[PDB]
């Protein structure tokens, strides 16, 4: 099959000439690690670079960058053939200038600046007519190679000298602008974006394969999210990455039209990229396109709409489009739209976690150079509630703030600025630090799905617990083999009761992050809002957003919330029914039992739970959480000052003892009341740096229980009517 | 097709992006283009975005629309043999004056079909390709219980296109025009169907779905009694209707289940829909108090005339005292035992055909909060009592259980029979689900054996919970004393 040829794809590394080979990979061709191999792709363009190792890629493939795929003129999911080359070639005369659609607006040396700390310890095989790209100065610059000696045998090296004119040259439409947008240009986005490149390859790169096969391809991809997540980046980047014509239709575009004309935009965007087969249609907007929810209002407005509708189930084929759309709001497209053949597949992207919004800060400021006390894995952290689009503002405004701060005393009246002095501008935390006050989320009322980072680790004690919880949602999603071949279901969710304190929210978390999947928390004053409000059908969105992000975990804080606020232990003059609840137990059963969903309970009142959820369908496991031990206590506090470092002479078996009745929660305000004398201390005797004894002796005095002694022995009163082992000790047969 | 008829399509939004005046011309010009070509058959896409006349009361054209569309309708003197069709998803969204004599009398009201029917839908959709031999379409219409049959062709496609994207991946076939002898031997198993029902979203999970339960009499342990009281009651009245004609005396409407909870209702009422060949539509507690929460009691209407058309068709109504618990339950409140859910159904329950081939199944297990307003004669008049299963018929409960898995034989079921005294029906399933997880643990644990032993239900005994107190078994058997009451006539008997 002539192994010799492999496919394309995305590098993980930031550097321009590197080529990711696996290990089993490299020895097949029986080549060193250390050496320049060649690439032969299509279009009679050659490319040598430098092979690197890995040994999580794949089976069989090349990972190669942006840079390097405009050289070839090729994209991903193409055939390349790559033969070595061993060959010992130097440089002699290198002839290069860059184009202007880059460098309009710098003067100075061009040498010094970008040449010199480019190909120092390098030893790149520059290869004639090829085009690279500088990253540095806070800006992009791109070369390229007009003549030099005849290629091959063409590598720079430091005998020779670089030489230039001055005078650029006018590009043309052969190679492809690096200034779009491409694949390493989103981050976070990883789950999600796979679906997108895999239902979009096929109908794009190769249009023959659908033509002669009777398959039908989606034809409508709905894009949800928030605004600013980067729903229009991703729909230019899959355009732009697959050789497809994109076409862009916004919303208030159409709606600045008078009647008629609107109309014909809308009928006339469609013909024009068929003929530019094949070809991506993109819907900036849909909210004031098509609101019919309760407008109710407008002749033109429907109009549109059901020019839209007829224009969306009209594409009998003919050509290989794909028409792409995106939307903030889930809930305000009419289900005319998402009805089968118009919008069949929906893809809901979230906010980035903290590894995500890292990668955001590494993309957005590749092109700019940062101090070396200056590091992104703090400042994603701080920004818990912000969009992918808020950390394009920080970081421009932290851009902007070093020239207000460095370029303000220096007036330099000159028509251009230079590049000696902009590359020397390096930005630093008080640069960051100010942009961080200054900047306004948008995005803090809507629910934020994360993986918590907490394991089984920071959890104390407890062992009993973690094993039931283990055995009960891991093995029918990794052994559904003894689950088919027995015929019996699986457990639909758990219940968490017990004393406050003891930490059911730490049990809910630690089991999303040891099953790789995702975590939905709902607080207590979350159920309160609906139930005050008179609108128990937000529950329905919020089961809805946790279905398609599978998998997932539901979490559901101190459920007899809304009991207690119609009297609690007393109760009313009704039952313990309510509304919230209802639509919760209606939406229950009809899930899917065969998703990758679970479901989490949490309580600290179980007499006044209502019943109607204990019966078999619903919610079975009930596990109770007891008072921690004196044996459980040590490692609570082992792992809670795991964060601080501590001295040795803190006996925490000590503090251990005395200790009764204080529950999980009523041990953190100790430490936390013990750490903040040692900076009470340590600011008052500035005008050391270590947490002294003393400070838990203080603390003792303000010890104070959040459980009482009444309702201690309820919790054990339920617990042995609910288990009632008596009576049957031990049973034999006589044979 | 299938007629020789010709076949012409009207989309709904294909009118309205029309301006003023031509969307009136293109539905007068459909009518006789199809006239001349008789015989013909003129169908309507969709109704909702052409007829919304129900509070919209807004813009000018959409009335004319719907005027003109009135008037071509029963303007149809004859003239030509043509049979104008329209499909509507929502019933409920179509005006009133198309649903008269002469314009729309017919009515066809099409479900989701069961797992015999999506079967069939995977066989048609799958003809044209091939599939391996462990390739079993009998498994996956049991998992897209709530699939559409639109849902089902997206599956099958789906996992066409995931096979070429993990065969023809790493082949790379540079070539203009694929072959042949590469696409049949292109064959499809379990894991390229099993990812594409993860990826697949279902689009009808909130309506009341109808289906006829496959549980029959041999899975319902003991009880013997109450079944022969309940085929004498539904059966005979639909099969001989000479004998009820003839005395003149009408059939029973419907019947009551009242008992401790657990001992099975609803299985009762789902044996007796597959033992008649009907439907059966089931409509749990929290459906009912949806409706009393959110102050519109008018939704059950639209129950009642699923279940008509339907026909035949029973109607179950699970827990029907969960209103009454949610007011106070046995000490009530400031009012009575009545409520507005109750009072449309007492109200419609009045208005239906007795005629029709339906029946309506009442379960509840506190008799004590009923409202007495359905017990008087005209509404509901038999009541079914379902006593504490009793020795000799628990065994039948966990046999009947314990078929869907195969077990050992060491296994004395007639000993676990003896110890249960106050278990009920559903007291005994987590008992064998407890033991059935035993095995699973301990075959996942020393993986690192393929039958269930004797020692997995020792264990599952410390766990057995009875679901019912002992304090509310005297008022069931108090309460149905009182209402029996067949004391002081022993036995009389006449001097000739
Ligand atoms: N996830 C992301 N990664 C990188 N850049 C992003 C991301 N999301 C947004 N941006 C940047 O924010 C700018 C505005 O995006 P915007 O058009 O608001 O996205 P959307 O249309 O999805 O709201 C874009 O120029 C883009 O570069
Ligand atoms: N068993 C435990 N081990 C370690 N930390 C705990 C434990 N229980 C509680 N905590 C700590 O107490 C804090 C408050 O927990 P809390 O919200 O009261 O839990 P719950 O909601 O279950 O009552 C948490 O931040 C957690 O870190
Ligand atoms: N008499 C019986 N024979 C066999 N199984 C039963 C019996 N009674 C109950 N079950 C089982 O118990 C489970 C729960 O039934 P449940 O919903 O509690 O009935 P009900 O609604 O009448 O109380 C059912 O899945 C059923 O299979």
């Amino acid at each position: 099959n002539r192994p010799n040829r492999l496919i394309v794809d995305e590098a993980i590394n930031e550097d321009n000439s590197v080529v990711s080979l696996s290990q089993p990979k490299m020895d097949e061709l029986q080549l060193f690690r250390g050496d320049t191999v060649l690439l032969k792709g299509k279009k009679r363009r050659e490319a040598v670079c430098i092979v690197l190792s890995d040994d999580t890629c794949s089976d069989e493939k090349i990972r190669m960058n942006r840079v390097v795929r405009n050289n070839l003129r090729v994209r991903l999911g193409d055939v390349i053939s790559i033969q070595p080359c061993p060959d010992v070639k130097y440089g002699k005369r290198i002839h290069v200038l860059p184009i202007d659609d880059t460098v309009e607006g710098i003067t100075g040396n061009l040498f010094e600046v970008y040449l010199k700390p480019y190909f120092l310890e390098a030893y790149r095989p520059i290869r004639k007519g090829d085009i690279f790209l500088v990253r540095g100065g806070m800006r992009a610059v791109e070369f390229k190679v007009v003549e030099t000696d005849p290629s091959p045998y063409c590598i720079v090296a430091p005998d020779t000298v670089i030489h230039c004119e001055g005078e650029p040259i006018k590009r043309e439409d052969e190679e492809e602008s690096l200034n779009e947008v491409g694949y390493d240009d989103i981050g976070g986005c990883r789950k999600q974006l796979a679906q997108i490149k895999e239902m979009v390859e096929l109908p794009l790169r190769h249009p023959a394969l659908f033509k002669a096969i009777g398959v039908k391809p989606p034809r409508g991809i709905l894009l949800y999210g928030p605004p600013g997540t980067g729903k229009t980046l991703i729909a230019r980047a899959v355009a732009n990455e697959t050789g497809a014509f994109f076409f862009l239709i916004n919303g208030p575009e159409i709606m600045s039209k008078l009647a008629g004309e609107s109309e014909s935009n809308l009928r006339k965007a469609f013909e024009e990229a068929e003929k530019n087969a094949p070809a991506i249609i993109f819907i900036d907007e849909l909210d004031a396109i098509a609101p019919k929810r309760e407008k109710t209002h407008g002749e033109v407005e429907r109009r549109i709409v059901s020019q839209l509708l007829t224009l969306m189930d009209g594409l009998k084929q003919r050509a290989h489009v794909i028409v792409m759309a995106a939307t903030n709001r889930p809930n305000s497209i009419d289900p005319a739209l998402r009805r089968f053949g118009r919008f069949d597949r929906e893809v809901d992207i979230g906010i980035p976690d903290a590894t995500g919004r890292l990668e955001i800060l590494q993309i957005h400021t590749k092109n700019m150079k940062l101090a070396d006390d200056v590091d992104l894995e703090q400042v994603a952290n701080e920004t818990h509630g912000h969009v992918g689009a808020d950390l394009a503002a920080l970081c421009s405004e932290a851009a902007l703030q070093a020239i207000r701060k460095k370029m303000d005393l220096i007036d330099l009246e000159d028509e251009t600025i230079d590049a000696e002095v902009m590359n020397s501008l390096a930005v630093t935390m008080d640069d960051f630090r100010w942009a961080l006050s200054q900047s306004n989320p948008s995005a803090l009322r809507e629910t934020v799905v994360d993986v918590p980072q907490v394991t089984w680790e920071d959890i104390g004690g407890l062992e009993d617990v973690k094993r039931e919880l283990q055995e009960l949602v891991q093995y029918p999603v990794e052994h559904p083999d003894k689950f088919l071949k027995f015929g019996m279901t699986p457990s639909k969710g758990v219940l968490f009761y017990g004393p406050p304190g003891c930490g059911k929210t730490l049990l809910a978390k630690a089991i999303a992050n040891e099953c790789q999947a995702n975590f939905i928390s709902i607080k207590g004053p979350e159920l309160l809002t609906m139930w005050f409000g008179e609108s128990e059908a937000n529950v329905r969105e919020i089961f809805d957003k946790a279905r398609q992000a599978a998998p997932c975990v539901l979490f559901f804080d101190e459920l007899d919330s809304i009991a207690k606020a119609r009297g609690g232990n007393i109760g009313d003059g009704g039952g313990a029914a309510d509304r919230v609840i209802n639509q919760i137990l209606t939406e229950m059963d009809g899930m899917s039992t065969k998703k990758n969903v679970f479901i989490i309970g949490a309580t600290n009142r179980p007499d006044i739970i209502d019943p109607a959820i204990l019966r078999p369908g619903r919610l079975d496991q009930l596990i109770y959480i007891p008072l921690p031990d004196e044996k459980s206590r040590v490692a609570i506090l082992k792992a809670n000052l795991r964060k601080s470092p501590v001295a040795k002479d803190v006996d925490l078996e000590f503090l251990a003892k005395m200790t009764n009745g204080f529950s999980g929660a009523d041990l953190t305000e100790i430490c936390q009341r013990a750490c903040k004398l040692a900076i009470r201390e340590s600011i008052e005797s500035e005008i050391v740096p270590e947490i002294r004894r003393d400070h838990f002796e203080e603390a003792m005095r303000f010890a104070r229980r959040s459980v009482s002694d009444n309702d201690i022995r309820k919790y054990e009163m339920f617990a042995q009517t609910l288990q009632q082992s008596r009576g049957f000790g031990s049973f034999r047969f006589p044979s």
